[PDB]
């Protein structure tokens, strides 16, 4: 019958188009993945930082891509909900190669950012990045899978040292990434309601914010976020970090 | 290399002989391992159940042993404190091969239990199990390393359906394992102060109890366990399980 892969991708893509706020908690292993499925979420994300910290490596494409894909494959085997994987800047792979690998690993979404770790953290030009996303969308289309390509820009995080007006750059970049065929966009580093509103209003696809699982997001509480029109919430490294802090405090009772 | 490993083992063994109450938190990856070292503990344990659940497998020797030793290797590389690994019933290896492999992975302690998962969960005879422990001690001795062999018995956990008086059996088994050269013993499944005290009193090596990082043990909290003479405390699957419960609760806010 139908590949599970294509079914999961269609569901994930449909959910992104629905207009609902999608919470896609960010996992790092089959244990954390299982917890997300058991909790009733409709999909999940895999964080590169927390996977790297849990597998003897570090963020910034220090992991071996093949080793990382092996972790993804275990996660996608362990759950029956759609899985998206943060592939950083693409690990020096062509967009078509990148898509082939994530599909082989059973994932139906990716994040791709504009800081190129294999090139000294060079910041891609806005159109150069949109073109990378466009080529990834082309490859997904050719493969016949509704991969949710979440186009990430680091513009706000890079800040005034890189861009005269980082918010104007972020808006430009998410518009271009939408035009390139991204089914979600992820302008990281936001802290205010005004930033969020401006970015939500610039595109017709979901805008992703990063939340702490207890502390939320700087722009406001979850009801405020929904009211601002935020359509994707992920945790990045902050679920793992929260567990770490919780553990550290509790271990003081033992030594 | 071997000098560092021998030094780690000697420190771990000396700590066991000292009389100190040793808390050795039970980890399942490099992330958890790091937290233990950061928190100031003098060694740690690797739990077979939580590793399996985090790597797409399950407890009871369903993991591939080579794949498990790869996780152990990452962990011993990530920390500079002694590491002990739960190797279940030995994965059908000879005691000498088992010791060879745990040393190659950088560990300086093991737990070995008497339910033989590769033989339909047959329970070893009491001397048969002691003999396995003795052969492992002999192999460590030949290797020149003070490996802390923590001899586990499942007698109390198996209970009266298997051993009509499971405490008599457990006491017998921990005494035989000490005679065989175990540097610690681990009669799992305990829930009362009466049980803990009588096992503590039966041997001159540490007795290991399993504690929940919040809820302690059936027999009491740390101070109470210490007063009963307990000298080794580990978490088994319970640190991971607590993080799971904590996570499951917090995830409800996002669902
Ligand atoms: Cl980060």
């Amino acid at each position: 019958g139908m590949s599970d892969l294509k079914s999961l991708a269609t569901k994930f893509a449909s959910d992104h188009e629905s207009g609902k706020l999608l919470v896609l908690p960010t996992v790092w292993d089959t244990w954390s993945a299982g917890l997300v499925e058991e909790a009733g979420f409709s999909g999940l994300t895999i964080g590169s930082h927390p996977v790297a910290d849990a597998t003897g490596s570090s963020d910034g494409e220090n992991m071996n891509f093949a080793d990382y894909m092996a972790v993804v494959k275990k996660i996608t085997s362990a759950v029956s909900i759609p899985v998206s994987v943060d592939v950083e800047s693409g690990y020096g792979l062509s967009p078509a190669d990148l898509i082939a690998q994530i599909l082989e690993a059973g994932a139906v979404g990716i994040n791709v950012e504009d800081v190129v770790h294999s090139e000294g953290k060079r910041v891609r030009e806005a159109q150069e990045h949109a073109d990378y996303i466009a080529a990834a969308r082309q490859a997904a289309d050719v493969a016949g899978v509704d991969v949710v390509i979440n186009g990430r820009t680091d513009a706000v995080k890079l800040g005034a040292d890189v861009f005269e007006d980082p918010m104007v750059e972020a808006i430009k970049r998410i518009k271009l990434m939408e035009q390139a065929g991204a089914r979600s966009v992820y302008p990281v580093g936001l802290s205010t309601a005004e930033q969020v509103e401006r970015l939500v209003d610039a595109v017709s696809v979901p805008v992703n914010i990063t939340a702490h699982p207890v502390d939320g997001h700087g722009a406001g509480d979850l009801a405020t976020l929904a009211g601002l029109g935020v359509r994707r919430v992920t945790f990045g490294p902050l679920w793992q970090k929260w567990l770490a802090a919780t553990s550290a405090q509790q271990l003081k009772g033992w030594a």
